[PDB]
């Protein structure tokens, strides 16, 4: 009914981007039965905008093909004129919290469809440049570890297992045990300041581990501590003490700060984000799947979250496999790590440039090992990424220090475009992962048994 | 495969709760294909805790019933140790963000179910006394608006339409409009400081609004003010701004904040709740659609989100009509208002005592009217609500300040037990509704016509 | 040299103050040897405004007597346009640091000087409503203690000896000791959070024994607690791990906060006024005499630390005995507390309007018992003040909750307009502290002895 | 008569450096007329500490002579156990108003001295390393300007004339007009958010006339913007505002804040310093007169305000030109530069170590030029200072773009070990400084005139 004021199917797609002045999303739809397509995407569009001077700033239907998903709906894009957008009083910049309340608000729970997921969206330069954006990303951690600033390459991570329950001294040894080989260590995204593991307890022996470890081998290493908490008055308490900590060592550059960051929603980001921009922020995805899994007909694609992400200055975020793993898997998942890493990156709809704001690292987990890293990075293009590897590292049959060193190793053979199986025979971690997982080995290097004994 | 350890169906539940040691969380759960009904839960349980001294707090499957939901799964039930919960090294109180990371964070992520969903859950009472909850309610409007702080009843309200592109002159001019009658008025969930109407304009023009209609009817108003931002500073220099714009007239503890809780998250929520204790935090909850739909078979039921918002300390919520309006409407909903205000109630799973923990007060809205109120009255029990109309008001045949009065006269009359008909001979503005909305009338008082003339 | 510029002595100062455009400001100034008297006051107006459109906001000097103190110099006057002063971003109210960068910045540093004081100031309406003044005061602990908010009247309080040093069990011992049968108690200005009493544990003992003494005497109990910090973050922390202390007993608002304002600086009373407006900010002046002591001819006299602190929102301030304790003591100091807590007050120099501005209620304390609180009292005008007694409690020789009954009951007697030896008749406590202080008894009220046996 | 407990002459100030577990405070007192200064030097150490498991942690008095300044008093010498500091909750530190309201709070306002004045105090180890001291200081600058960041050397600044009154073009022109020789400026210390020269105004333009300046002379420019307020989210609102300005030009990096820390207080400074640890704080005095003149007999001596200053993160602070310039001025003032700046400093009474804590950057101002730097710097022993010159810079008979050249030259000359008059020979904007003043070459360089022409 109101496909009259709030559909316009005449506009050319090209015309609004090239335009410059409109955010633009599209979205799968699925009208509820008696309800036109047209009728509900009108519908969503004023639900969206102006709910109804005000004719200059409706959100506009400017594309519709119902058939597109067969029985899951069809496709609807809607443009957003900026003017819509919030402005922070003290940098004018656009909420996240408020642009995701416009394009997936209110429309997330109307009567008249059985389903609106947002697939992609489209920010224009003038948008793009009024978000935060990332502060740090793996670029920092390279100057801290002595690499070059520009392909630095590979990091080397873990996580400890159990994952929580662990003492406060327990969990120190096994940090220091990996980092003796290793580079990253992560907390749990529960783990924090539970009674039996309290914070005061068990970060001053994580930073005597690490302190003590970097005398050792005379290489740095990084610990990412959670913050996570609803108020921001305590996340900075939480940082503040984790700094100093460290800082006891000369290693407070050392730190990144894990934020769970779907569970304290964009305020909470914001928090670490605003409060201590140079520490790298590792967004932790847990509970996203509420919102982004395919199983869910509303929500948002995982593309978009990761758009989303970057615009709330996550210094990095984990991606996934990519099907060299042990997950939800295909090599066509890159995309997401290209439009969290490029300065432009094409879409499944729209195609993102970036202007110059930072990219966020993809952080690497999944049932990841050394020998499954050289397919790995031959399909992504390049080896700037962190990893963190439970089975790959703590699996190696040697221990989780060798199993750390035969990652970095992964990286130096791919890095050389060596032969793995030449490569490993003059770099024994390496080599001693073919043993570790001999069933990988078999697979992607036939033969490996008798050349290397 | 981790059934031995992370199951225990042998677990009583009345032993659980009687304990007073658990967390419980009742899900809905479906396998994939070539899974097991209980292998999926214990994969869960060890996903939601401990991931795997650590034997003590492992999350335990403790009942099952994998035919429960037909073709939608089964009924799965785990419980928490409260061990496993995070402590603020503030006031020590549990973080909801950690809470949930645990019991909806990773686990809506696993790739051996087809949907996981949390029907319920119980909080004993070392947690309960161990969150935030609301630190303001309708209790405090009462006050302000001089009823007794008992059952001071019902507060008239509405929403401004267009409910966003209104520049900030028509904007004032419609609140003092509707408060020549009304008493309270809200921002739209986007509505904040976009260029077209920016808050340091707005906001001068309707405390002038306030004021002069406060000054010819000589009663309170009240006005709930969009502080939504990503950024805790920014949400204090909205709220500080606010309350000294208001403070000019003599009016602060005239305003509430509004805070769009779901798309700032916990930590937004919790920013309002800590810096503005004392301001009444309206959580609008704009976008939950997509972790609450039942059209999704990840995230959480309605139910579940209510009580979270209570913990995190929301002094009111929407909840819906309850079928007496124009939505989704069950008249059995009404177990959402009772768990968000009363000091104890059944949900579906399990009994919830909320130990002192204040109310969060029912914010109904959804194509009410004067007419409409009574049976939304008499079905909930009471009035103790804001209402807020949008046609209930404005669409009132005499204007938008004698629609706010036919609200009030509604409460009256269902105060009164008196019958509506009879009623309205005495009180020309519900008489005036009847009018208005004569469809309804015909409807709920067949003979209206001919004794009111 | 710069006289023609930044003087005017044809300035009438009625003309000024009647004007509303001009902050006045009172000085005691020495010119050096070799410089003439309005010459350096020109100097000083220039060094403290534009120092040289800038003509309208020139500083002037309007009135001046070189022989006004003899050997300490002479009296200089100088006008400030409103203009000159800050703004906030947030709520355009003036900055306390700001106004005294300009008043009393630069200009303490000068060369042609040998001594400029600031005697007195006058703000103009439209800067008094533009500062943040305080927010609560002795009204709200009326409120509290069951008493009417208009003429309360005394709240009888102490101080723990020794100050600094107890443990955390003796300290709570000596809190209960007295509140059983006094009303306030309040922490040393420097005990916090040490290590032989950290804040942890010393304030659950304090808030157990405010219960314990409370159950015990069915009267409330408050206390006031220093959240002294450098840290913003840190002062937060503070305060919301006592306020949660004292609440898990129901006691939250009986809580104070001290605040030593001095060596903070106003930029931690603003912490507290701001994030904690409706907690009491008792301000500890501990320092100030390196400003204020009339042994320096730098600074400004107590009577402008007063205004300041009032503007600045504390709740109440340490005034002093006033001649009637044991410490510098004129009758006539009265004043000082006059400008803290009345709507209008007339200062050395200038008449000060408050319009409206919050009271700041006067903490008196020094050597003060129940035979001194009458003359106090009647020399006052009323007895709307804490008091806090180390002697004239403890040093009761039925014990300290005796000697704080005894002052209440030397509020009741003044109030009641008794004569005190026949009111001590039938008033135990109050009679005892005449065997308690009798060198005061004999002096006040010869002839006690053979009344009272 | 608290002697015998608050005194003890036989301890040896040695033993108790060496000891490590007392800060010692020398003052200069002055006893009352009546009093013997043992009698009130020991209750100067009961007022500033125990006030009277005590006997521990008593304050002591070690040393005194009664006669040391003759009509103006005695050393007295008081030791104080490191257990008396306070620890903040979050991170452990010391705060400085603590420590401050302890060893000059109440004994400020004793009456049994006329006068009671800081000399020095001594930090050990465990109390220095327990401060948060500077995060950034001039080698950041350095960093920024592409000099090494050992001895990077002399920054050229200036301050704009009038300093308070201009509008916000007249302002920026005057910066770019500077910025085209030198490097560095400052806002004056009142100069903010004034109706005539709005915040949001001026910044802006600042931000363009750098970036206008950096891209015509090719070399990085400085600001140093004013940021102070009371409240903490007003200093929060400014700095984001400010960095966000420069950050549209790539110049985020390029900006300082100024702090006037004096009128705020060490709480106003710790804002800056734990918000905005990487943007250097420029601290301010403006009206530490008050406080610090010789003129008073309280307080505290400059030097004693500068280690202050350390402790709090002042990443540089006014001394003064050590009579080379126009002000109090003796070349034996260099002692306040080194103890700010180098790691181990000797004070009047006691060494000071300062255990890595980074350095203070003296900001010399006060009557400074090209052809006075010389023998600045040949006194001070380096040229590692920010100079902010008036005259010398805009009263360069070519400009203020060659009076901020002419500074630089002298920093060459001088680094060069140069003859001046031969240097300038070949450097023409330092040889046209000896015709801008001529008064000082004609002493300095007498022949620079036949010699130059």
């Amino acid at each position: 009914d109101q496909s009259n004021r709030y559909a316009n199917l005449d506009l050319k797609e090209e015309d609004l981007i090239n335009g410059g002045r409109h955010m633009l999303v599209a979205y799968r739809m699925k009208p509820a039965p008696g309800y036109g397509f047209l009728e509900v995407a009108a519908h969503i569009a004023a639900e969206s905008s102006t709910g109804t001077f005000t004719r200059g700033v409706d959100a506009l239907v400017y594309e519709i093909d119902e058939t597109a998903f067969g029985d899951q709906g069809g496709l609807l894009k809607i443009a957003y004129p900026v003017e819509l957008f919030d402005h922070n009083l003290i940098d004018d910049k656009h909420p996240v919290s408020h642009m995701w309340s416009l394009v997936l608000g209110n429309n997330q729970g109307m009567g008249d469809h059985l389903g609106l997921r947002m697939l992609d969206f489209y920010l224009p330069e003038v948008m793009v440049r009024n978000f935060d954006g990332p502060a740090t990303n793996i670029e920092d951690m390279w100057r801290v570890l002595g690499r070059p600033t520009k392909d630095g390459g590979y990091i080397a991570g873990t996580i400890i297992k159990p994952k929580l329950g662990l003492r406060p001294e327990p969990f120190a040894k096994a940090c220091y045990d990996f980092w003796l080989g290793g580079t990253f260590i992560k907390n749990d995204e529960p783990q924090a300041n539970q009674t039996f593991a309290p914070m005061k307890k068990v970060i001053p022996l994580v930073a005597e581990a690490m302190d003590r470890a970097q005398q050792e081998t005379g290489e740095a290493k990084l610990f990412s501590a959670n913050i996570t908490a609803d108020f921001f008055g305590e996340m900075i308490a939480r940082g503040e003490y984790i700094l100093n900590e460290f800082a006891k060592y000369g290693n407070e550059d050392h730190v990144a700060f894990l934020v769970d960051g779907f569970v304290t929603g964009p305020a909470g980001v914001a928090t670490a984000r605003h409060y201590f921009p140079k520490t790298f922020l590792h967004f932790h995805r847990a509970g996203h799947g509420a919102l982004t899994s395919y199983k869910s007909p509303m929500g948002m694609d995982p593309l978009c979250y990761m758009k989303l992400a970057r615009l709330q200055g996550a210094s990095g975020i984990h991606t996934g496999t990519m099907g060299y793993g042990k997950m939800e898997g295909h090599s066509d998942e890159r995309v997401l790590a290209y439009m969290l890493e490029r300065d432009e990156c094409q879409g499944p709809y729209f195609y993102q440039k970036w202007y110059g704001m930072k990219a966020t690292t993809p952080i690497i987990s999944g049932g990841m090992n050394a020998l499954r890293l050289i397919g790995f990075f031959e399909n992504l293009g390049h080896a700037n990424v962190i990893n963190t590897c439970g089975g790959g590292s703590f699996g190696h049959i040697d221990g989780p220090a060798a199993g750390g060193k035969s990652l970095d190793q992964a990286y130096q053979c791919w890095k050389e475009g060596a032969d793995p199986i030449e490569f490993a025979k003059e770099h024994k971690e390496f080599a001693r992962a073919f043993e570790s997982f001999p069933w990988d080995a078999d697979k992607l290097f036939p033969g490996w048994r008798e050349k290397l004994g």
